[PDB]
């Protein structure tokens, strides 16, 4: 299972998603070092201009790239991989629910999500395209959910807003191995991203480069 | 323009508001200071019970009231006594939003504020609707920059509205005001309010004191 990530991986991810009637649908090109942590990917938005801005996709579009110093429940479900679903609400705003399945199919790793978005409101936040085109890291909290065989999480992302303000959203996860099954004793993932993007591509596109590590306490 | 307020000045500020579709009537009659940028007025609620808690009112409910260096840029006493048109749109957060036109002009010696309000998708058992709001209102600076299009001034600012649970509600105004008639560099005003009652009126009301300054 761990065998998997001792190189660098090819990662594809698809998204296929319908936000308050908005159908659209993303694709992603990319590699991930697991031993450096490191994840490199390219998106596209294959039906034309996303209705909602980047960085909220962000969380939704492969935590088994993180990297363990001296646990790992993501790698170990490998390679038949694990189904994760969110539900992420925004304030004063709409919510996300999502779910997406994380396995090998050949030599690449696959990364297959749908996504129903309810509530949301033109002209606010996400629907108006009103985020700033970043992304900001946070110390991700994970335990053990005996129930599901699978890990539980909750945290918050502070999408910063082009007026000034912040849009919070309030994400609550969980990750089920799809096999025969190990849970982690309590630790923090943390995520570092940098979003960009490519001069050459006339599609709407976002590019993403991630450090992915984990801690203790 | 300038000239109608170098004396005390009368004032006269008729709302007509729907929140909900709820209607309401506000009728204010006070006096203006322009020298000391002084307000004191009382509003009644002519139609009975407010539908809204009165300090959202207190933002809709004049700043050619402003007290000096910086006359050059008082676009609002300049205006006159043709006028201004004041709109506004007030979001509050998680709630509902206020969509307001007001025409602040002379009618004889007097100083008119008539103003529309309409009130969309405020929740019932919110701040607002609920009553939730403290009676006080806090004061705030305004960044005020010029509009060569439009002609006029456009502003934008949020309010903190104190909530009884010890919570905040926030209002963000987006102002253009425009003249009737036939501009002012990047300035602020800051306007202090007290919000008390007058222990003799069965009616609801307001009785409001102002100070401007910029």
């Amino acid at each position: 299972g761990e065998e998997l990530f001792t190189g660098v991986v090819p990662i594809l991810i698809e998204l296929d998603g319908d936000v308050n009637g908005h159908k659209f649908f993303v694709r992603g090109e990319g590699e991930g070092d697991a031993t450096i942590g490191k994840l490199s990917l390219k998106f596209i938005a294959t039906t034309g201009k996303l209705p909602v801005p980047w960085p909220t996709l962000v969380t939704t579009l492969v935590q088994a790239f993180s990297r363990y110093p001296d646990h790992d429940f993501f790698k170990s479900a490998m390679p038949e991989g694990y189904v994760q679903e969110r539900t992420i609400y925004f304030k004063c705003d709409g919510t996300y629910k999502t779910r997406a399945e994380v396995k090998f199919e050949g030599d690449t790793l696959v990364n297959r999500i749908e996504l129903k978005g309810i509530d949301f409101k033109e002209d606010g936040n996400i629907l108006g395209h009103k985020l700033e085109y970043n992304f900001n890291s946070h110390k991700v909290y994970i335990t053990a959910d005996k129930q599901n065989n699978g890990i539980k999480a909750n945290f918050t992302i502070r999408h910063n807003v082009e007026d000034g303000s912040v849009q919070l959203a309030d994400h609550y996860q969980q990750n089920t191995p799809i096999g025969d099954g190990d849970l982690p004793d309590d630790h923090y993932l943390s995520t570092q991203t940098i979003l960009s993007k490519d001069l050459n591509e006339k599609r709407d596109h976002m590019v993403l480069l991630e450090y992915v590590t984990a801690a203790g306490i």
